[PDB]
């Protein structure tokens, strides 16, 4: 037992405040509704990272660009990567016009309510699990800079 | 305001009680630590489904046996399947002696506490998301029959 | 039996002549020793095709550019493609600096000697098997133009 | 000048005689049309090897059983393996009831005629190229033992 709490169903404004509470800086696309997190670019391989809220689910995602020569090998390793974390998911986003991306993300289901403490844990856990995947891909020479 | 609720770091006993409170039936392996969920076998392609507790993370997972002729095509589809759900993950488990398995799972991180209502929602959202993915693979002719 | 013949071990000059014999036009890179075959660009998907001679093996290869979005699906289909022809081979050539290529090729072992008629058959058979693979990839929307 | 030689469109009898002339032993399936080559089992990973004649093309092929845990990694290596030889091809044969197989093969197009000497060279070059590929996969731990 940790006691009684009262749960909140957050909107994006609650999330801005809860991020401000933790001293986590966020920035905000002209082109999207995600809260972008500049500190995540400190991890080798990370080009962008953000918090989205959609259909009752908070998502924390990082994006890295993949070298063309590593794309087939990385696609073959996706099972092992997803199996390697209890909480983080990984997949490729491939377009004809861009460099292929590796998306690495964790969700927190919010529609039933959350405490602030649960959000904080999620931010900490996600950052740690995400950066592990992405740094290991970088160190294996799979990513551009 | 709204009401107050208990925040609990659960052990496997907390979860069995919580499943009981939802009238969800669970069975046990003498060979594993998970709580098996017989009702998930009503979706085609599901050979087993279970709740595990691992380092403070609850995992609800479904397992389906994959057709060897569909193993490579499924492996090539994992990005798109993982991209199809906000919450569920999918991956392959391949051994040298068993048929390959598709694991389809959702997690709920319990180390900072959880409430009963969050678990309930987890059980519902996971059953829905997991069953969609498995039913879809089964309809794509990728799975063997239980 | 088709009678007695006398075999020739060709060099690149024999091959130019044998191509001239069949009225097949060839062109010649500043950057390679292959004999390039412009008529093969008449097949949808083909960016270049050539005859190489190396270490006693004549190779007839065509190259097509693959869309990034089709690269993973095509890599998964390489077994089926190679299984589909008795004589043609297919594989990807992927570089970080370029568009991925699909290489589709047939060899003729020449170190033991050949007749002209065997060369002609090879040119005909290769062109037919190669263009089948490449046109089927094009029609399945796997290639750029 | 150099000498003259017979140009022959072969049938399977022409090939058996030609293998005999090279003292290469061949056996037969009551279940297939190929001439099996017992000496190819001396290379590790080779479960079978054979000469087929199909639409006027001679195929020399070797078969190795693939470890299910290496199936996906091998599939991802096929480009590089096919690019490693000027003449040999490699691909997978996956069924729902057998272990997956790696086929490694070379062809010789016979419809415009072949001479005995071209066949001999074919037999030597194929054995060399095919065995290199198979021995290499076996050393990469991809294959099961015959």
């Amino acid at each position: 037992a940790m006691g009684m709490v009262s749960l909140v169903v957050p909107d994006l404004d609650v999330l801005r405040r809860w991020l401000d509470q933790q001293s986590i800086t966020w920035f905000e696309c002209d082109s999207c509704q995600a809260l972008h997190l500049p500190h995540m670019q400190n991890f080798d391989g990370v080009f962008d990272a953000k918090i989205d809220l959609m259909d009752g689910v908070i998502l924390f995602s990082a994006l890295a660009e993949v070298k063309p020569t590593a794309l087939i090998p990385l696609a073959g390793d996706l099972s092992q990567i997803n199996a390697s974390s209890l909480t983080v998911k990984a997949f490729l986003d491939i377009q004809d016009d861009n460099l292929p991306k590796l998306i690495v993300c964790q969700s927190l289901s919010a529609a039933a309510g959350l405490t602030y403490g649960q959000f904080v844990h999620f931010m900490k856990e996600s950052e740690e699990q995400i950066s592990m995947i992405v740094m290991e891909a970088f160190a294996n020479h799979l990513l551009m800079i």
